[PDB]
RNA sequence: ACUGAAACUGUAGUAGAACCAAUCGGGGUCGUCAAUA
């Protein structure tokens, strides 16, 4: 379930929420390919695409750049039947083929990507860092978003939402150096901004519809639980009656309340009335605060490939949209980008300890991107490549022209 | 005053793009109570 944001509010947009079904994490389909060769051998764009799907390159089905459709190819087996000939058309009928050793021709060959920036951001929660759960449990109001990950649950952060802090980041940017005001706009109008309408993708309205170049993950805690586990949480009705049992066995320290608290706290807010100084009962309400899970790091894929086709091959467009991605990830560094629910309410706030810029085929003038990173104002990128960015940042500035022409 | 035969409705096309499940809220605090005779 989810919603988008108001740019101007803030606030939940009127009209904008939406939910996705999904099948969940560490769900298996076979590798269902056959393939007839004219030729004796195996293509070699065939073995690429069999190397691009163990090394989980491919995406499939929809919300690619939201969270969603990343899979990976596991016990992957090649059977050879030669059916010019007699013995492999009755090997066909009768003997389940001829066996190729993959780790051979994997060896043997390359694997070639097309261009792609990946960032790995190590994080943990400077404060707790959750999305909310759409349902109030009864002993706890707001709870954990949790999602099923392979047998387990893991607290997942929907790289929906990851997204979309992303996203406003890069359009609050923009809007700031055009000093453009998005009060006046509609939702949709608000979101329609250069530079961020192929980071993050344009909606599909009759086209100026565009897929993001920019993918963030679904990122799931470190931290699993038995289904059963986490239901029994859910169901607590009582905060300090069944639910200290619930989390103790859910956090992994059935014999030790403070271990488990730790983990995660529950929190009650109260409203107190300015005129009496009474708690304004009806607002009392309950937080289970994620403090202390651990999260894997966030995945954010940026296809290069696909800028280029929006800017036409020509990689000096892409530099004032890796500017803007990299000023971005400054502000993701500096805490200037809380995630999830409550962020004004003591949520959110996010450490981030590590960047990991990995560009896979990336043209020699963006190569300086394969780096990682500590300080978060990335003085660990080349100066020289920080004044290149910088200054085709500064042009595209004094002319906000829509790259892509 | 003699059944035609034989012929794969297939071939190419990702149900997808976009959308932050979010906004506000100190776990707080002081005057009685009761109605008869």
């Amino acid at each position: 379930e989810g919603v988008g944001i108001d740019r101007h509010f803030g606030t939940a947009a009127n009209g904008f929420k939406y939910s996705r079904a999904v099948i969940p994490k560490g769900s298996k389909f076979k590798l269902p390919l056959t393939f007839d060769s004219q030729d004796d051998g195996l293509p070699n764009a065939l073995i690429q695409l069999l190397c691009a799907l163990e090394a989980g390159d491919i995406r499939l089905g929809a919300a690619k750049t939201r969270g969603l459709g990343r899979i990976k190819l596991d016990d992957l087996k090649l059977k050879s039947f030669a059916l010019d000939k007699p013995e492999g058309i009755f090997s066909a009928l009768l003997d389940q083929g001829k066996k190729l050793d993959w780790n051979q021709l994997k060896a043997n060959v390359t694997y070639q990507s097309p261009p792609y920036l990946g960032i790995s951001i190590t994080w943990n929660p400077k404060d707790p860092v959750m999305v909310k759960a759409e349902g109030d449990g009864l002993a706890i109001d707001i709870l954990p978003l949790v999602s099923q990950v392979g047998s387990d649950v893991r607290f997942v952060i929907p790289g929906s939402s990851i997204k979309g802090i992303l996203r406003t980041q890069a359009e609050r940017i923009i809007r700031t150096i055009c000093q453009s005001n998005g009060s006046e706009k509609n939702f949709l109008e608000q979101l329609r901004i250069n530079l961020v309408n192929e980071l993050f993708g344009s909606a599909s309205l009759s086209d100026l519809g565009k897929i993001g170049a920019l993918a963030v993950n679904d990122c799931f805690s470190s931290l699993s639980m038995t289904p059963d586990q986490w239901k029994a949480v859910e169901n607590a009705t009582e905060m300090t009656g069944n639910l200290q049992p619930a989390l103790k066995q859910a956090t992994g320290y059935p014999n030790n309340i403070s271990q488990a608290y730790k983990v995660l706290q529950p929190a009650m807010h109260v409203a107190v009335d300015r005129w009496t100084g009474g708690a304004a009962e009806g607002m009392l309400y309950s937080v289970l605060e994620p403090i202390g899970v651990t999260w894997e790091p966030i995945q954010v894929h940026l296809d290069i490939a696909r800028l280029k086709n929006y800017y036409h091959g020509k990689e000096e467009k892409l530099k004032p949209a890796i500017a803007l991605l990299l000023l971005v990830l400054r502000d993701l560094a500096n805490k200037k980008i809380p995630v999830g629910y409550g962020t004004n309410r003591g949520m959110g706030t996010i450490t981030v300890s590590q960047i990991t810029l990995n560009g896979k085929a990336l043209p020699t003038e963006l190569e300086p991107l394969n780096k990682t990173m500590t300080c978060p104002n990335l003085t660990d990128l080349d100066e020289a490549f920080r004044q290149d960015l910088s200054t085709a940042w500064k042009e595209w500035i004094a002319d906000p022209i829509d790259l892509c022409q």
